[PDB]
């Protein structure tokens, strides 16, 4: 009656093979009002299947203590998809990659004692089957395996390890072995899946994440050929571009899968969504996970790819009844065009014909009717007759962003953030330079290195006007130089170099000068051989050239530590601990200022359009509405890259469509209709490089053709 196996042919659901078309929607970056539209945008667009991660460090802040609230409800997420007569694939992780603060692990994990992360570790292990078996526990709970006739009908373990356990060697394979058995080891009733898994133990059926996976095949012929991540895109990195990925050419990356026995392939993303709050980007991941999915960020149908992608289902389940009862037969139809035949012993056949020729459109012979193929196109015959649809014939209306303002200018207060200096009475020291999330835990993406540089009255440019020259060599990501009060330097990275040089005079004199280093992260790095042991903050060396001595090593003394900002220690950005200290009303507001708190009240505009905040007028820090994270701004980062215009046709990686170059790397911030209420709307912003908020005004996507 209810049951999950599976055969070479595909999945079956019900003593029922099926062809499953799914979306990724991450449950964390939308808000649980949003949920029920996106999930139905999903099923109008021919969806079987949603697929999400589970936020290991979203859903346990420190050990023991859980979060299954507001966004972070799996269990109501997973049940509204129930709702909506889709399944569900849920890749428990624990490591889940996905652009996500440190790959989903807490990082109080990382500094359990004998802790190492993805490998033959006791610790780690220990915590591992610890979560997975909680969430599997809370699953069961309410029949929510399709076993029990729930909507889960497949489970991911870990994700992509195969790179890792290729450089890990044997710790590696003993736990992939592990992790494997000890999983399929809870009973859920239906397949546990790994992707990038070459050597997947059975009966875990290994997939393929990529942008094509027509050549992929499991790891043994009885299972079926599995695609998790149709990329749709790629992630916005913070001074990148925004990358697109074509329609015609998505269209064709999954046509060429299924002509060729495939039987799954999901979306990633479909809903891509937001990075909330410092919780969610992230190394250097921008705070739009657009990924020019089939709904934006904001949950509108981005067109015409969601209605391309839409009639391409449409024409697979026409064609599915032949594709469930024979396998993938190949003739040739010319130089560089192809036929994929799927034809029943009882009668039914669906037909793919194929055209590889990146350049020129070509016309093929099939079953005595002429075809013509457009380059880089397949047409699908669901009858072996009526191409019923074409990979790049597009028969959906375009529709371009609008951003339309709506509120006017708001009225601004602001309070400004104590520069901090070194203090013989600091509690936090130590000699020499500790890394930042040792110090900080992640508590805060800033910290204070702070330390004494004392200079006798004798030296070289206390007599001619000079200056000593100085130098700091930090791991990461972002570092603001103090000598003395004053602002002396300020230098960032990108994600594939994320350590950083401050070089420069610095006007110092006799006596006591005080150096005060704010090291700010970009969220934790997700993904990597070792990712976990990788270093942020200041960690040297630090010298002071042009002195008698000639260069001094700034990093052998007393150095003194203070985790984040005033502003977080009060929670300025919500409402009781924004009533606290003393804003600065009318004209003297602090324009073009670092480290600067901001702060102004709103009614919520007009309707139900989707809002977002301009602050191209700004530089960098966090935004909170009513309390709640909004995320990070960073507009003062300006798109590093290649932006040449694009053609669907011939292979495609991330850099191919790249747009926005030259412009701020995100202008706008998704504002949540359900984290507004009609009057007395909190804004709190902390600046962190300097701008104008007067400039800050909300706006409405819409779209039209
Ligand atoms: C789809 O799957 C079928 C079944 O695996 C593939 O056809 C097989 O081809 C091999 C030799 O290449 C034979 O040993 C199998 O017995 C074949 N099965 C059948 C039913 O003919 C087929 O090649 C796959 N399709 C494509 C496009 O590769
Ligand atoms: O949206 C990105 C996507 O990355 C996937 O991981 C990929 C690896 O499987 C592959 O080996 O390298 C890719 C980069 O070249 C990339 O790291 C994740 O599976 C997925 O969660 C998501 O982060
Ligand atoms: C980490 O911090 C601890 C306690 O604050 C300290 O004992 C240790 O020296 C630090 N280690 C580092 C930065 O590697």
């Amino acid at each position: 009656e209810f049951s999950v196996s599976y055969d070479d042919r595909a999945i079956i659901i019900n003593g029922k093979r099926k062809i499953l078309i799914s979306g990724s929607i991450h449950y964390p970056r939308s808000t649980p009002q949003m949920w029920p539209d996106l999930i139905q945008k999903a099923k109008d667009g021919g969806l079987d299947v949603i697929e999400t991660y589970v936020f290991w460090n979203g859903h346990e802040p420190s050990p023991g203590k859980y979060n299954f609230e507001g966004r972070y409800d799996l269990v109501r997420f997973i049940k509204m998809v129930q709702r909506a007569g889709l399944y569900v694939n849920l890749r428990i992780g624990p490591y889940v990659c996905a652009e996500w603060n440190f790959g989903g692990f807490p990082v109080w994990l990382k500094y359990v004692p004998g802790m190492e992360f993805r490998t033959n570790n006791q610790p780690f292990k220990v915590a591992m089957q610890g979560f997975v078996q909680k969430i599997v526990n809370m699953m069961k709970s309410e029949n929510l395996f399709e076993s029990q006739g729930g909507p889960i009908i497949m489970a991911q373990i870990e994700n992509a390890y195969g790179p890792v356990e290729w450089e890990i060697g044997a710790p590696g394979k003993a736990y992939t072995k592990w992790a494997a058995q000890m999983a399929v080891g809870l009973k859920t009733g239906v397949p546990w899946i790994m992707c990038k898994q070459e050597d997947a133990p059975d009966p875990v059926i290994d997939t393929c994440n990529g942008f094509y996976c027509e050549g992929f095949r499991p790891n043994k012929p009885y299972k079926p050929k599995m695609w998790t991540e149709v990329w749709t895109g790629w992630y916005t990195k913070f001074g990148g571009p925004i990358p697109q990925r074509p329609a015609e050419d998505i269209a064709f990356s999954v046509a060429r899968f299924v002509q060729n026995n495939g039987s799954f392939f999901n979306y990633y993303m479909y809903h891509g969504g937001t990075n909330f709050g410092r919780t969610s980007s992230g190394l250097f991941i921008a705070t739009s996970y657009d990924y020019d999915a089939p709904l934006d960020e904001y949950g509108l149908l981005n067109e015409p790819k969601y209605g391309h992608l839409r009639d391409l289902h449409k024409a697979i389940k026409l064609s599915e009844p032949a594709l469930v009862s024979s396998y993938a037969a190949v003739t040739s139809l010319g130089s560089n065009q192809e036929a994929h035949v799927y034809r029943s012993k009882s009668g039914a056949c669906a037909a793919f014909l194929s055209n590889y020729d990146s350049r020129y459109s070509v016309k093929v012979t099939f079953q005595n009717r002429p075809y013509n193929l457009p380059p880089w196109s397949i047409s699908i015959l669901p009858d072996c007759k009526t191409a019923v649809y074409n990979t790049a014939q597009v028969n959906s209306q375009s529709s371009s962003i609008k951003m339309t303002p709506a509120g006017g200018g708001l009225s601004w207060q602001s309070y400004n953030e104590e520069t901090p200096t070194a203090d013989d009475s600091d509690t936090l020291t130590a000699n020499g330079l500790w890394e930042q999330k040792n110090v900080t835990r992640d508590s805060s993406d800033y910290l204070w290195y702070m330390t004494n540089v004392n200079i006798a009255s004798n030296e070289g440019f206390l007599k001619n006007g000079k200056d000593p020259y100085l130098t700091v060599m930090s791991a990461g990501h972002v570092l603001h130089v103090f000598v003395n009060g004053k602002l002396s330097g300020t230098v960032y990275g990108t994600l594939d170099n994320p350590k950083l040089t401050y070089s420069g005079n610095v006007k110092l004199r006799a006596g006591i000068n005080k150096i005060s280093l704010l090291s700010v992260s970009v969220g934790l790095p997700n993904v990597g051989v070792h990712y976990d042991t990788w270093n942020a903050g200041v960690l040297g060396p630090v010298t002071l050239s042009g002195l008698n001595e000639g260069s001094r090593n700034l990093a052998k003394q007393k150095w003194s530590y203070k985790v984040g900002l005033k502003g977080e220690s009060l929670s300025l950005h919500s409402l009781s601990g924004s009533s606290s200290v003393e804003w600065v009303r009318g004209s003297l507001m602090a324009q073009k200022q670092p480290l600067t708190w901001y702060k102004a009240t709103f009614n919520a505009p007009g309707g139900n359009d989707p809002l977002a905040l301009d602050m191209a007028s700004m530089g960098k820090g966090q935004i909170w509405i009513n309390g709640e994270g909004v995320g990070r701004h960073w507009p003062g980062y300006i798109a590093q890259g290649d932006c040449s215009k694009c053609s669907y046709a011939g292979t495609f990686n991330e850099k191919k469509c790249q747009t926005n170059c030259g412009q701020p790397s995100q202008r706008w911030y998704h504002v949540p209709r359900s984290w507004l209420k009609p009057s007395g709307n909190l804004l709190v912003v902390f600046e962190e490089w300097g701008g104008n908020p007067t400039g800050i005004s909300l706006v409405r996507r819409s779209r039209s053709a």
